[PDB]
């Protein structure tokens, strides 16, 4: 008669997978509840110590060092933070990193050469991309992606950076959409995550799209990490703890990757064979830690005007 509550904010169908998994192994029911990562961590804050949430899965980061700097996560028992190499688990060890997804640049061939793509993210705020390029300025991801470019290039080239692409980028209201109009060759880029391109791939087959990586560890090529965390309020510790360490066993990250082309955390674990491998992406040296709860993003996002 237990039944875990996963507030899922990671996508719908990859939340889905992995609570099927899980009932699969241990005969454990679990409940979702579906939203977006700071929205559930909104949540979860003024539910207070009545929250049902017993466990929290995110796209990305910030969310989980926002709530275990807050006080409401939970310390992971040793031997699941065992499973993934340190810089992907929160440093006092209350969130730990399922899997990475990494920034990429969608772009119709038929609308762009790529030989003629920009160099470099930082690019994009000249007025030659002006009406070429969306980007969805509400993502967990563009966030990131901003406090990446305030911590490779300082705040001011920063401000300078997202002042250009205001100026210049088409808004989409998220990386679905945006990729759906480079598809469709209503814009001929977006800067989207790349795992929405090959759920694309496998709906559609043949696609007129392609991913440009940017690699060079350019702040375009930023890698950020989806997270889980147990919480502090949880009625059922260890039923929640059982369920993230199931996350990163073999069975739990091949049931989430069967739904999201993303890399494993599970150290000594291959991803989808479609997937460009991570060590060739080649990323900028910034670990969650380094974006920290992306504060200053935000609060330059906000000064922009963007969200
Ligand atoms: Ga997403």
């Amino acid at each position: 008669p237990v039944t875990l509550t996963l507030y899922n904010g990671q996508h719908a169908a990859t939340g889905i997978a992995i609570a099927k998994a899980f009932q699969d192994k241990t005969g454990i029911q679990v409940k979702i509840r579906k939203g977006g990562d700071g929205q559930l961590a909104s949540q979860i804050t003024e539910e207070g110590a009545r929250s049902p949430a017993d466990v929290l899965y995110t796209e990305e980061s910030p969310p989980l060092i926002r709530l275990a700097s807050a006080g409401l996560l939970a310390k992971l028992e040793p031997e699941t933070l065992a499973l993934v190499e340190p810089e992907h688990a929160g440093g006092n060890g209350d969130w730990i990193g399922i899997t990475a997804r990494t920034r990429v640049l969608a772009y119709n061939p038929k609308k762009i050469d790529e030989k003629d793509l920009p160099k470099s993210l930082m690019d994009l705020s000249d007025p030659s991309w002006s009406g070429r390029f969306g980007f969805v300025p509400t993502s967990g991801a563009f966030l990131e992606q901003v406090a990446a470019v305030i911590k490779l290039k300082g705040q001011e080239e920063a401000e300078d950076w997202l002042t250009g692409l205001k100026a210049f980028g088409s808004i989409y209201t998220n990386n679905v959409t945006a990729m759906k109009a480079v598809e469709n060759g209503e814009v001929d880029m977006a800067l989207i995550n790349n795992y929405y391109w090959y759920t694309l791939k496998k709906e559609k087959g043949e696609l007129n799209s392609r991913l440009h990586y940017f690699g060079n560890q350019d702040p375009g090529a930023l890698v950020t990490v989806s997270g889980a965390a147990v919480l502090k309020s949880s009625k059922h510790p260890r039923e929640a703890q059982q369920f993230v360490a199931f996350m990163l066993s073999e069975e739990g990250q091949k049931a989430i990757l069967s739904q999201s082309a993303e890399y494993p955390m599970r150290k000594g674990m291959q991803a989808d064979p479609a997937l460009k491998p991570f060590a060739e992406l080649d990323p900028p040296k910034l670990t969650p830690a380094d974006l920290g709860e992306a504060s200053e993003a935000l609060s330059l996002e906000r000064d922009v005007g963007l969200n």
